[PDB]
């Protein structure tokens, strides 16, 4: 319990325009627009490596669909 350094996440102003390793892409967490001044997507890898990617081109959005895989439960 410091004077303000909380035990939580934050934003990232790094815009990477390079290809992302689909094989190492397993999931991705998104930042909060209300608390973050710039919306960005974070890709989570198997080695706990989170890399922010500029949210503008569909290629990352396309990866999010493949990354999501399981989502809605087809209960009957």
């Amino acid at each position: 319990q410091p004077v303000g350094i909380n035990t939580s996440t934050t934003c990232c102003y790094r815009f990477i325009n390079k290809k992302i390793p689909k094989q190492r892409l397993e999931s991705y967490r998104r930042t909060t627009s209300s608390h973050c001044p710039r919306e960005a997507v974070i890709f989570k890898t198997k080695l706990d490596k989170e890399i922010c990617a500029d949210p503008t081109q569909k290629w990352v959005q396309d990866f999010m669909k493949h990354l999501d895989k399981k989502t809605q439960t087809p209960k009957l």
